[PDB]
């Protein structure tokens, strides 16, 4: 389960499909007159990426935007290459742009000095929070989720099966890491973007979290239960709860690491 691995893709609900590598999500929202891809995973990982939407039956030209999570390595290296493949626009956080369009992220990044440099991308445009992304009949809400970086954008739709809907999320990375030069406690603007984070993502409608780092929310066990209790395996309405809490909690261990 390593970011670039290999990783037979699977619909999650409906038109949801995770078509990411073993250890990085990426999710494929599908439709009839176009598909939203969301991040890119490695820049090894796009040539899997790339593989499963054709896996899935999809055509990569059909692939209108690509989303962004957030602009490091793991979840963006794979960006710029599959925006190449596709011809999609690249949509992110607007603290994030100049991240993805260059593949190096600044001194405001926490793991700033200890960050390796990705792919630069093309077509890259900023979305704000709140903002709706159409593609004929589907709507991709953006919702600022900043404090791991600062455009960091975690990304709702709804999915359906005959008319029994279920609210998706695609959650950002919630986490404070660091360099070892870099203390959380000198830098409050991280540590209150982080705390809103929190509380946005804890009140977020939730059925099925996907988050960017699957196991955050358990994917593979849940694939492994989906086995025989099928997709309500993937369902959980307080998975976006969860997330937030670790979050939460692991920026507090890190406080209380940080103290005189
Ligand atoms: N070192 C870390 C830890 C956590 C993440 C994350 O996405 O949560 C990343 S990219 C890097
Ligand atoms: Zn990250
Ligand atoms: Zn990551």
């Amino acid at each position: 389960r390593d970011w670039s691995s290999p990783q037979q893709p699977f619909t999650i609900y409906g038109n949801t499909h995770y078509v990411g590598t073993g250890g990085i999500s990426a999710v494929l929202l599908s439709s009839p007159q176009g598909h939203i891809l969301v991040d890119g995973t490695t820049e090894k990982g796009a040539q899997v990426v790339a593989a499963n939407i054709r896996a899935m039956g999809f055509k990569l030209s059909d692939v209108k935007y690509i989303l962004s999570t957030h602009s490091h390595e793991d979840h963006a290296g794979g960006i710029s290459a599959m925006q190449k493949l596709t011809g999609a626009t690249v949509l992110a956080g607007a603290a994030n742009v100049d991240t993805l369009r260059t593949g190096v992220s600044p001194k405001s990044d926490p793991q700033f000095g200890s960050l390796s440099n990705f792919p630069g991308s093309a077509k890259v445009r900023a979305v704000a929070d709140g903002e709706l992304v159409k593609l004929g009949p589907l709507a991709v809400k953006a919702h600022a989720t900043p404090g791991h970086t600062e455009g960091g954008i975690t990304w709702t739709w709804q999915s359906c099966e005959q008319g029994k809907c279920k609210d998706v999320v695609f959650a950002d990375s919630l986490t404070a890491v660091s360099a070892d030069s870099y203390r959380f406690s000198d830098h409050p603007e991280v540590v209150a973007s982080l705390r809103g984070s929190f509380e946005a993502v804890e009140k977020l409608s939730c059925d099925i979290a996907i988050a960017a780092h699957p196991e955050v929310n358990d994917m593979w066990t849940r694939q492994q239960r989906a086995a025989k209790e099928g997709n309500s395996a993937y369902v959980d309405n307080g998975a976006c709860r969860a997330i937030a809490a670790a979050g939460r909690k692991r920026l507090e261990t890190r406080l209380a690491s940080e103290k005189r």
